[PDB]
């Protein structure tokens, strides 16, 4: 009867159909949503932060519920400062299903109040990670099919200041 907040936490470099699915699925489910963007300061994007904000805010913003927040720290604080129902996260392979139960479980110990749900992909996504649309954008293949037109555009204004 209070109300609910669930955080989903990646990198978003740069955003995927992928995504935008879960966040879509996402925000049928809980009140708030919160597309949670880790700066990665000592982990090297390839889109900055603005970047990466502007892309997902112009592909989900038609959500009413959805917010879009830049985060580094350790996950349970922004949790905590958050206060958040849940952390979601996607389950696209085996050794994803394994990293993030362990990472699940530790949190949990970090932060008693801490939980995890999890989606799994449609199979029209299954095979689409952020790392594989990098490498085909950088060799000059075709991503339209696999994420939103803004970050079409965003790859083809790469490869006009250069790579
Ligand atoms: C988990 C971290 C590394 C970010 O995740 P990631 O690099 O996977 O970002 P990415 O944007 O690619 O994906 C976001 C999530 O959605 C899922 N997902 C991605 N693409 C898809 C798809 N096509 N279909 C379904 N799910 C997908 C991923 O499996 C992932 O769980 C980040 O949360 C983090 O580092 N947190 C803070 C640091 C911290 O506290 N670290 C150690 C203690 S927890
Ligand atoms: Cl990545
Ligand atoms: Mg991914």
């Amino acid at each position: 009867m209070s109300k609910t907040r669930v955080i989903y936490p990646g990198t978003f470099d740069p955003i995927t159909n992928g995504h935008v699915d879960l966040v879509t699925r996402a925000s049928r489910m809980f009140d708030e949503v919160v597309v949670a963007i880790a700066i990665g300061h000592h982990k090297n994007p390839l889109f900055s932060l603005e970047e990466r904000v502007a892309l997902a805010q112009s592909s989900l913003g038609h959500l009413s519920n959805v917010e879009f927040v830049g985060f580094d720290g350790l996950l349970v604080n922004f949790f905590k400062e958050q206060k958040a129902t849940a952390v979601l996260r996607g389950l696209r392979a085996v050794s994803d299903f394994e990293y993030e139960f362990q990472l699940a479980n530790m949190n949990r110990q970090l932060d008693p109040h801490f939980e995890a749900v999890f989606l799994t992909p449609s199979e029209q996504y299954s095979f689409i990670s952020s790392t594989l649309i990098r490498e085909i954008a950088r060799l000059k293949g075709d991503v339209t099919k696999f994420v939103p037109q803004a970050v079409v555009e965003a790859f083809e204004r790469k490869h006009q200041q250069g790579w």
